[PDB]
């Protein structure tokens, strides 16, 4: 369903091995929106319900459409909120492997937060998936100060936000199949690469 607060609610004594922090798109519900739940059910099948914690970015992140026009593509209060969640995961579960993702404004939020993070925490994020990335052109398909091999961008042909604009067209709303197959398989692969089996 649309709200998951596994990290905030989780017991430090029984930390999951994998923690997923996700930012929703503009005007979406709960803290996971339309794509988050599909990614979550696939992660649970692979790692088991107790092997992975799903956490959406709520709090000060209102996912307000107009904030797409601010300099960094989102609000300074939202950046502070997501920065705080990464810090909370690092403090509460120091041995957990982190994974992240975001859609639309949430993709810009994920990029800004990851850039401002202290190096020690940024390096624990094994893989990040971005859907309909609003700063795709400006940042040249990258997240500043974060490796390309750990990044996976899904930008469909015809989605204008991936091309320097702020206009919303039909392809911007067609990421469902990607969130159900390719995206979780990439995150699962990146986690297995560092944790093994």
């Amino acid at each position: 369903r649309t709200t998951r607060d596994d990290l905030i609610n989780g017991n430090s004594a029984s930390c999951a091995d994998v923690i997923f922090i996700y930012a929703r798109g503009s005007t979406e519900t709960g803290n996971l929106g339309t794509l988050g739940p599909s990614i979550a059910s696939n992660l649970e099948s692979a790692f088991g319900k107790d092997g992975v914690w799903i956490q959406g970015v709520g709090g000060a992140y209102r996912a307000t459409l107009g904030d797409n026009a601010l300099p960094r593509g989102t609000s300074s209060a939202a950046i502070r909120e997501m920065l705080g969640l990464f810090q909370q995961a690092n403090t509460k579960c120091p041995d957990a492997t982190l994974i992240a993702g975001g859609y639309s404004q949430g993709a810009a939020l994920a990029a800004a937060s990851i850039e401002d993070l202290d190096s020690a925490i940024r390096d624990k994020i094994a893989g990040t998936v971005l859907f309909g990335y609003t700063k795709n052109l400006q940042n040249r398909g990258r997240i500043p100060n974060y490796p390309a091999d750990r990044t996976k961008v899904f930008c469909k042909t015809g989605d204008l936000v991936c091309t320097g604009s702020l206009i919303v067209a039909a392809p911007h709303l067609a990421y469902g199949p990607d969130a159900e197959g390719p995206a979780p398989e990439f995150l699962i692969e990146k986690v297995r690469a560092v944790r093994g089996s």
